[PDB]
């Protein structure tokens, strides 16, 4: 039996909607728990699926200490990680991660109906306030990115105390929904949310390209099966079938 | 110091244009190059360009024997393999792949102005000519595929002694430009071919998704470091730097 750690975000692992308490994996349903299941189909094995006890995905502090799901992998107190965990340089030196099951990227979520049209419209402008989540995969791109118009965007970000930023997606949504905001977050949420709010649409394209990975402790025996796993379900087209059938109109 | 296998195709490996002859690494230029080049930067290693024998990409026969670089890496023959070299299920049991330097998936190459859209249109019709290259990735798709539009494609293509087959990209790429013809191919190259003939265009979207990685022998001692490497120019942008410089063309009315 092998366990699993995982974080709630929708559409990937959500509380289940029932009357009754419910308990063990019954009590999460979402895309990664169709993509475990599938893996649990193909390698064979039980699975216990057990939320991130801080609830953060994997980062490092200044004495190179890792947290979240990370930390759980390389302690060896997770089995896997089956979760939107983005695969980056600095975590796949810790933990091994298999094929990307997705693809993704940066971009812009905003209202409709408006001139704005790139990340470039929001640097040349201080009327409209842009950022992102604080401390996530996001925040992270604009403090190391060289790129001119991105350090430009990262220091309005971190001006004013870093102000301009929010502790969660959902206070992000709300910023977009209520006052004049822009939040640059991961597309693979702003699909979710322009599906289900018909007023805000994304704004340009993808500002860069990242994947998420299904993670395994460094000397793993399970590495190998499961990216072999997940690009047989790639090449099966039942990835795809599955992001479809967690995110579907709008006008 | 390394050997590196690799094959021709542009914009990835190609001959550069030149009066006199050249040698070594100095015959090839393209975005595999610059690639390895950055690759070298990071990692710190020497590198020798080796053509693959046999010219082939990586499959197996019918008493399961591979070929192309994919063969050259299983003997030992090469120590990495860079090139548009796709991460499938069966060449992965047999090789590590790095992360994906490049995403894609397979698409449709026609003429513009036309009024097919998907590749259902294409389907639903059989007087319009489509096809993909025989043995290759794209053409095994729809081989193993069971969704039934694919599956009705897969009997089109497979019909008549495979004659909507073709025997490589560029022969299909002509029978576009003069026949009827849509030519299904991995998008990347319909990006190529779209931004030098503006009367072509691609029709849909990606009918699946896939990625080029590089290659090495199982147990190799530069995966992880290239892997690493890999990822630490796709946070860079250097490899969106490098697609745009080899892909952008003179543009279309
Ligand atoms: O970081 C964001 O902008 C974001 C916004 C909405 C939803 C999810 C977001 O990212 C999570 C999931 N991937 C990041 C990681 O792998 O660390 C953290
Ligand atoms: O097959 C194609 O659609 C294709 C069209 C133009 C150029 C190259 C093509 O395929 C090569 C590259 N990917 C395939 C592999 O790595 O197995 C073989
Ligand atoms: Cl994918
Ligand atoms: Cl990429």
């Amino acid at each position: 039996t092998l366990i699993v750690t995982t974080i709630l975000e929708e559409p990937y692992v959500m509380y289940r909607k029932s009357d009754k308490p419910l308990y063990g994996n019954d009590r999460f349903e979402g895309y990664c728990l169709d993509l475990l299941k599938e893996l649990s189909n193909i390698l064979g094995f039980l699975y216990d699926v057990k939320l991130v006890p801080d609830g953060k995905y994997g980062a490092q502090n200044d004495k190179g200490e890792w947290n979240g799901m990370v930390k759980e992998l390389i302690d060896h107190r997770a089995d896997l990680a089956v979760a939107p965990l983005t695969i980056t340089y600095v975590r796949e030196k810790v933990i091994d991660f298999s094929k990307p099951f997705m693809t993704l990227g940066i971009s812009i979520l905003y209202r409709k109906g408006t001139p704005i049209d790139s990340a470039d419209d929001l640097a040349k402008q201080t009327k409209i306030e842009y950022g992102a989540v604080r401390d996530g995969s996001t925040m992270t791109f604009f403090k190391k990115s060289k790129i001119s118009t991105y350090e430009k965007m990262w220091a309005f970000m971190s001006s004013r105390q870093q102000s301009a930023l929010v502790k969660n997606s959902d206070e992000g949504i709300q910023r977009v929904l209520t006052t004049d905001y822009a939040l640059l977050m991961e597309s693979t949420s702003i699909e979710y949310v322009t599906q289900r709010n018909c007023n805000l649409t994304q704004i340009g394209g993808l500002i860069d390209s990242k994947g998420y990975g299904v993670g395994t402790p460094i000397g793993s025996p399970y590495r190998d099966k499961i990216t072999i796993a997940i690009l047989q379900l790639q090449e099966e087209g039942k990835l795809h079938m599955m992001k479809e059938k967690w995110w579907r109109g709008c006008p």
